[PDB]
């Protein structure tokens, strides 16, 4: 019909103009092989209570540990120290509160602060609570310490090296490019605005771009997901194959619906006594956890998609005009 | 043909009837950029041959080292202490065996005990193996024991948290439903029967669900797959987009047919000795690795795919006239 | 037409003989879970300047730490000790120099050495440079070593474990070939010639068979890529289903257009002294990192793809009447 001739038209703009260049059909995916390597630098000061002054090389003493891709700061703390193998009191809880030996005497206590000896002892003057043996000095039940210990670390930056690799079409690039001088890298950071290219980011610009502040997330931490983006028309130059940064908060802010807010764990410091027995400092890092997930796809030109896409436009057509001759009269 | 009319019938039944709803090909792909995060909590006791009774704070204790995703948990040991740059002999063994200072002399020495110094010594009264510096003394050939030191462990409970996203999409959820409160993840803890929306884990259950025991895999370990799933129709109400969690052993059984069975490994602790000297402690443990592996596709609906696979279906129904004639007379 | 016959000849040697055997689109995807387990073996010997020969069990003191899939190989080093929290001179920099108290007085500072203290100290008779508080005494200023301390890391093996699985096609296997008796596996090694099924790989073979060398990566250090690629028809014996591993070298050589050349980072051993005060040795630590990077993909056969793809071949002929009576007179 006349409208044959109008819809034959339409088709045509439709595949070719509508699903090639704004869908892309005509290619053939491929998704990233990805490694990432990242180089955190920065030192930290720390007027501790009593301690006095103190360094913090964000390099040794910071990590732990060294990760694999992602990694974890340390900005908050509870230090307890010069604990030992040895029995001591429970910490003030209903649960654990006690009368006389008959309270102590189990599943819960293994749950808690250590194993139960049925032995009951005095938390202090005041009260008593059920006897354990354990890591003691038990670490004191207290809030992290406000503001941050390392928020020195605010200002800590990362460099970001992500090689990467579609198997498929054997093309690999990496997020370092090659107009960029190592002069220039030797003290740039990266910036949405003017250094788009340098890969060496600044943790609190890292949070912050996030919609989010380094100060209130260092006290308590959280993780930071530093989200890589490689797509690549590789029928195009590989010159115009780039990795897109964009950022985002993991962890939960909301007290109600989660458990363990934020972003801590314990890890310990072993020695051995002059004396030959066993001593070590437990501590309980807050602290930002920051992951690097990298995706993307690719896709040069191939015949097999494109002819069946093609092929399913020439019977889309023929109903076109059913859906014509229904709508004009 | 009066055939022509009953395929039509047929086609029509079989996209929309089967390829829609059953094979949902209306719809493009996204898979799913994921982070998960764990804390395992519990504690466990160990009555040591000589040592007496001894803690265990899975916390700091018990997991080398505190992994990104994944994680160990310790179960067995084999225990070498006082360990010093020294001389020493080799371990019984008949490559290592000698009669005089003429048979030890090398690659196969560096590849075990220690590097081999020409000189033969006697490994006792009894017999006599080739000297080599190492750390010494060596560590004891010995089966771990059994049943396991940290069997406590069954019994220790892992929080698994699972921040997920399609970067397609632009959608994002966790694996901490919205209707939870937090007073419930208090203390409730995952089971299929009752508590499906608890991602608290208990260990032997983890391994338990997996149609293994905690028991028979703690004495030489292994690593259990924790398989998380994220199905969601994006069509569908963002409430429906749910995970499912699976278990699986991934090491194996068979002794015949593998190497280094189970899952083991080792770490030292060095000392500074109060005499300038160093000294370490050297340990082989046994115990449980747990991956979180996650994964999972979505969709919406779309009309490329959708116009893409009606127009095959057109294309189809013209053959499936020359099958009904063959077919029928 | 008469050349409608030829086309319709064409189609159908086009589609099943092309499309299918060759693109083999009658079947479905589904990508890989994995999971891999390495275990490093070997010694090394290092006869230090002054401190003596010495051994390093790759197990315990060459691998820090001990990672989930990846892992990092020592082999060369920076070991500076008896550090202390204190103050001292920073290193000979024309940003770091001074004439006086004047100078010393920071945002650079604390991205230096350590902390400036406003006072002004000579860093030896010679020269004069700003005092800062850090781990003191500072580290040196050096090149590493050359060649490399664990040079005869080149000759250590690693076995490398791989579990797989295609959750849409409930199928998975393992890289260790049921064939493969543990007798074998209890010496051999991985060999492109020989042995192929032998999963345990010599780190110079791995370095090599990369285009590389061992050596001249070991001074400096670097990350080694371990592909597997698990490519499985399911339609055929599930027998067929094999590994196939590559190699490949991720950092940059070149000096220029990059940072932090080749791979290393800090880490420090901690040391509870007699007199209760602390003390760390800092360890600069450059190696070869190892990163087992898996994937894959397979498919079974189908029906929706299938008739997907031949209801497009009915309508590609169509068209390619059009093109052979324009070609054709
Ligand atoms: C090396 O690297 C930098 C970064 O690309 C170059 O600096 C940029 O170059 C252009 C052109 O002059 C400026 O318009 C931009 O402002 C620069 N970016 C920044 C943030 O400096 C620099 O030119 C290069 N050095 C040489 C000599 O090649
Ligand atoms: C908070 O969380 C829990 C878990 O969803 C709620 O307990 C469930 O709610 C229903 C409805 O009463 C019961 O039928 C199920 O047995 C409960 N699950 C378990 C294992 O307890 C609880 O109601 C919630 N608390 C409040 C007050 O909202
Ligand atoms: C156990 O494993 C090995 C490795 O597959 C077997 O050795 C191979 O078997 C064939 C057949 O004789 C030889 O042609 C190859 O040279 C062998 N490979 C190597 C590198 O040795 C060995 O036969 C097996 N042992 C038994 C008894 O089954
Ligand atoms: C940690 O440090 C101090 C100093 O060594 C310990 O001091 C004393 O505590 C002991 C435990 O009751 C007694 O055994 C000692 O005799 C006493 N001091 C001396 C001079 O020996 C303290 O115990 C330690 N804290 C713990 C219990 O972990
Ligand atoms: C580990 O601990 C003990 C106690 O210090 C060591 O005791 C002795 O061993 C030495 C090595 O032959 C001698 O050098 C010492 O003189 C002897 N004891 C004293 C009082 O010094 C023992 O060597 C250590 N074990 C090793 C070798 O690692
Ligand atoms: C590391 O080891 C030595 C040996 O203990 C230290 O020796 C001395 O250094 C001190 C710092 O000025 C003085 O406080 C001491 O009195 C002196 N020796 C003695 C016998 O106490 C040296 O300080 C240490 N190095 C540092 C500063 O880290
Ligand atoms: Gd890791
Ligand atoms: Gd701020
Ligand atoms: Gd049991
Ligand atoms: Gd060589």
């Amino acid at each position: 019909g006349t409208l044959n001739r109008f819809t034959q038209a339409l088709v045509i703009a439709y595949v070719i103009g509508y699903v090639f260049v704004y869908n892309k059909g005509y290619q053939d995916t491929d998704t990233v092989l990805s490694s990432v390597t990242t180089k955190v630098k920065g030192i930290a000061l720390t007027k501790t209570s009593e301690l006095g002054e103190r360094i913090w090389d964000v390099a040794d003493y910071i990590i732990p540990p060294q990760e694999d891709g992602s990694f974890f700061v340390l900005t908050n703390m509870i230090i307890t120290t010069n604990q030992t193998q040895s029995k001591c009191a429970e910490n003030p809880t209903p649960a654990s509160t006690c009368t006389s030996h008959r309270d102590c005497k189990g599943f819960n206590d293994a749950r808690g602060d250590g194993v139960r000896t049925g032995r009951c002892v005095s938390y202090s003057a005041s009260v008593k609570t059920c006897e354990v043996l354990s890591w003691c000095p038990l670490e004191k039940i207290v809030d992290p310490p406000n503001p941050p210990l390392l928020a020195d670390a605010e200002r800590f930056t990362v460099l970001i090296k992500n090689n990467i690799r579609y198997p498929k079409f054997n093309f690999n690039k990496r997020n370092i490019l090659p107009n960029i001088n190592s002069s220039y890298l030797t003290h740039c950071v990266f910036s949405r605005k003017t250094d788009p290219d340098c890969p060496i980011f600044r943790l609190g610009d890292i949070v912050g771009e996030a919609e989010e502040d380094f100060q209130i997330m260092a006290v308590r931490g959280g993780v930071m997901g530093v989200q890589i983006r490689w797509d690549c028309d590789l029928d195009m130059p590989q010159s115009w194959c780039v990795p897109r940064y964009t950022f985002r908060r993991l962890d939960n802010k909301d007290p109600d619906n989660n458990v363990a807010p934020g972003y801590n764990f314990r890890f310990a410091k072993y020695y051995k006594n002059s004396d030959g027995t066993e001593t070590r400092t437990l501590i309980k890092g807050y602290g930002i956890r920051f992951d690097v997930m990298v995706f993307g796809q690719a896709g040069k030109f191939n015949i097999i998609p494109t002819l069946l896409n093609i092929g399913a436009g020439l019977a889309l057509l023929g109903l076109v005009n059913v859906i014509c001759d229904w709508i004009v009269l």
